């Protein structure tokens, strides 16, 4: 059912809205039935054809009036898009129609389809009715409104992925062979790519200098969140569809390819965007957070003014207070200067860069402040200052960002004031063998560990390492006292801090205990993290494993983390082991010059007794401690003979094939640190 806009040149398609209950309202004491591009077996049957559209009366079996032998798709004078299903020859001469108008809403899909009236030529046995059907199909393709609400009444806004100075791109590619680069915009069209263009293009598929237009921006976005672009360029008989599905997620997300669907591209979106925009404002420099409950209070940031240093310049503000250093003199009028900007000497001034204000603003989890009503700036500007403050442990000096077009000059502040209620474990341990494990490093204090489960996985679990949970994005908060938690109906705490992580049966466990009550009634949820030492896995996240009768749940972890803290050292990106022990011996080896003695791990037999290398004079002392740096494996002999104290640096260099002559050599004498450079082209370095 498919037209062209004179006006526009757009191809209208209503193909998407053949359905099978299709759509029936009632008026003037009956109700009217039908489907569009398409048929609608019930009351079907015009000859021996199924009939589009059928009539009734009821609250029933029986049709009447059954419509769809002639079908017709035209624009009228307004140019605006109706569709005729007349049916059969009645009698005098003409057929009983359905006459429906489609008119254009960007915020729903097949939206409420209601009857207008009816005319009826009794003289001519002509009793044709009339319909409206709001879609967003009849839409020109044209920019569109990227803010949602969802029926429980969360407001979204997805803005974020629009304004973007990149196109947001999936590259996908198969088994082996086809290689793809996807475009997608959200809400607006995409940027301008070369082969993509035409009208409101939404999503876009470039390969092999074919590009295919995989649909329009047509319908705004829907409530989790999703939007579907349609009537992308021909796919046999139907025309190209994309379908994104956005996910509220921790991170700054690019939409991923998941999977195709006939002529539909489906992907998902885990972004922060998707996240219910929620903002709190406050006063006496205290704000409510609205998803724990606690108040965050920043006046003991304020007790003494804070000094930030920059390039040439120097800041000072008072953190809801009057500044009290002797710089930027300004108590004429009612304004308390609260930031000042000295720029040292030479060609340095005083600028006042904010007043006070105790207001304290809480945006999607970030807690602000902006002093503002500063000097001028660019003729038309107040000089503002604004600080973000973010969750920490310990409440650190906050550090100078940039200044923006407007003079803003921006701080951020990481301090436990902005932070939640929150408990602390050590996360150190030993095993039996007195080898050191710090998991210290997967603690996160302003977000949490995703966990990873299978794909389609209704659930999701955050987890944080020997503390509780950070903050989450959203309005479904975990309880404030969980380290683990589960996000179907309710919040669920899966255990709350007690002790730290332990070598138990010889794995590394770390148990979280007393979350909400198992369904018995009688034990509290419990979860167990199963930590395994591997190398690779630098940036892992922990797998979802089980979770035994709604109370036992057990995560398991492979991590670099939790691996252990004899002339052995480990290469930090790849984990191949240099052995250089099968080297060493008091026997030692020569260096050309005169000649230079010297041994490797280990002492020689010409020094004195403990000194590594020597020349005649010690060079210094042998030792240990082998570094792996560029891909060479470095020793370094100190505390020798006077400096006129001498030392040695030995590097060991990657060579595939043991040379004809495969000895150390001096490279290098630094007289003004009396240093010793050594290279060693050996195969054992590979
Ligand atoms: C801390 O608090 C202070 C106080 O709240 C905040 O500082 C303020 O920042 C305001 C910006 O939101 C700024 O308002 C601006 O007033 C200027 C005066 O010239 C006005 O030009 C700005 O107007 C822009 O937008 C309006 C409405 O759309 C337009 O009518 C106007 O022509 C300007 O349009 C342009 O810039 C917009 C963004 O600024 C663009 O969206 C828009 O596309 C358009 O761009 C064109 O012109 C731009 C140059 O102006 C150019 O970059 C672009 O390429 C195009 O050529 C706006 O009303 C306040 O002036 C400022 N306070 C003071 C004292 O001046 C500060 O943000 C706070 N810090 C934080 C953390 O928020
Ligand atoms: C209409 O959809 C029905 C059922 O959903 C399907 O059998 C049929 O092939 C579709 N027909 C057209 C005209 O697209």
């Amino acid at each position: 059912c498919s037209i062209r806009d004179p006006n526009s040149g757009f191809v209208f398609n209503l193909n998407p809205l053949n359905s099978s209950q299709g759509y029936n309202v009632s008026g003037i004491g009956k109700i009217f039935m039908f489907n569009v591009c398409g048929t609608m077996p019930v009351c079907g049957t015009i000859l021996g054809k199924p009939a589009s559209g059928c009539e009734a009366e009821t609250q029933n079996w029986k049709p009447a009036r059954p419509v769809g032998i002639e079908k017709s798709l035209q624009l009228s004078t307004e140019g605006f898009i109706t569709l005729t299903y007349k049916g059969p020859l009645s009698a005098k001469g003409t057929a009983d129609a359905f006459i429906v108008r489609f008119v254009c809403n960007d915020d729903v899909y097949s939206g409420p389809l209601k009857f207008l009236h009816q005319d009826i030529d009794s003289g001519q046995g002509i009793r044709n009715t009339y319909f409206e059907f709001e879609t967003a199909l009849a839409c020109v393709p044209s920019p569109v409104d990227c803010q949602v609400t969802d029926l429980a009444g969360n407001e979204y806004d997805l803005t974020g992925l629009s304004t973007v100075r990149k196109p947001w791109t999936a590259v996908d590619t198969s088994v082996d062979g086809r290689k793809r680069t996807f475009y997608l915009s959200v809400c607006n069209p995409l940027p301008y790519i070369p082969g993509c263009q035409g009208s409101a293009v939404g999503s876009c598929l470039v390969s092999e200098g074919n590009s295919w237009n995989l649909g329009v921006v047509q319908m705004s976005p829907q409530a989790s969140l999703s939007i579907m672009y349609v009537n992308g360029d021909k796919c046999g008989n139907q025309r190209f569809s994309t379908r994104i599905t956005f996910e509220c997620a921790q991170i700054s997300g690019s939409p991923a390819f998941q999977l195709q669907d006939g002529c539909e591209y489906v992907f998902i979106w885990r972004t922060v965007e998707a996240c219910p925009v929620v903002r709190v404002e406050g006063d006496n420099c205290e704000v409510k957070d609205p998803r724990h409950g606690n108040l965050y209070d920043l006046k003991p940031l304020g007790l003494n003014d804070t000094i930030v240093s920059a390039g040439e310049y120097t800041y000072y503000f008072r953190v809801c207070g009057k500044l009290s250093s002797d710089v930027c003199p300004t108590s004429d009028k009612s304004k308390v200067v609260s930031s000042c900007q000295e720029k040292r000497e030479p060609q340095g001034f005083h600028k006042v860069a904010g007043l006070l204000t105790q207001k304290l603003t809480y945006e999607n989890g970030l807690l602000k402040m902006n002093f503002t009503g500063g000097d001028t700036c660019h003729k038309v500007y107040q000089r503002s200052t604004a600080i973000f403050f973010y969750c920490d442990r310990g409440t650190q000096r906050p550090v100078f960002l940039k200044e923006t077009s407007d003079c803003s000059y921006l701080f951020e502040w990481r301090t436990q004031y902005a932070c939640p209620p929150f408990d602390l474990t050590e996360c150190s341990f030993k095993d039996g063998a007195g080898n050191s494990f710090d998991l210290s490093s997967l603690s996160r204090y302003s977000d949490n560990w995703e966990a990873i489960t299978g794909t389609g996985d209704p659930e999701h679990y955050l987890i944080n390492v020997c503390k509780s949970l950070a903050p989450q994005a959203g309005t479904e908060p975990c309880p404030p006292e969980a380290a683990a938690c589960l996000l179907g109906s309710k919040p669920v705490n899966l255990g709350r801090v007690r002790d730290g992580p332990q070598w138990r049966d010889g794995i590394i466990v770390l148990k979280y205990v007393d979350g909400d009550l198992c369904p018995d009634g009688i034990r509290k949820k419990s979860t167990t993290i199963r930590f395994t030492c591997s190398e690779s896995q630098v940036n892992s996240r922990p797998m979802f494993i089980s979770a035994v009768e709604d109370c036992e749940y057990t995560f398991a972890w492979p991590t670099a983390t939790a691996c252990p803290m004899d002339c052995q050292v480990t290469n930090p990106s790849t984990g191949h082991l240099f052995d250089l022990s099968s080297l060493s011996g008091r026997a030692g080896f020569t260096a050309a010059y005169g000649l230079v003695y010297m041994s490797i791990c280990g002492e020689n037999e010409n020094c004195p007794p403990g000194v590594g290398a020597c020349f005649g004079i010690s060079v210094g002392k042998a030792n240990k401690r082998l570094r792996y740096v560029d891909q060479v494996l470095q020793l370094v002999y100190k505390d020798g003979s006077p400096c006129p104290s001498y030392k040695s640096v030995i590097s060991f260099v990657c060579r595939p094939e043991a040379g004809p002559t495969n000895r150390p050599m001096l490279i290098s004498l630094d007289k003004q640190t009396c240093t010793l450079f050594f290279s060693w082209h050996t195969p054992l370095a590979c």
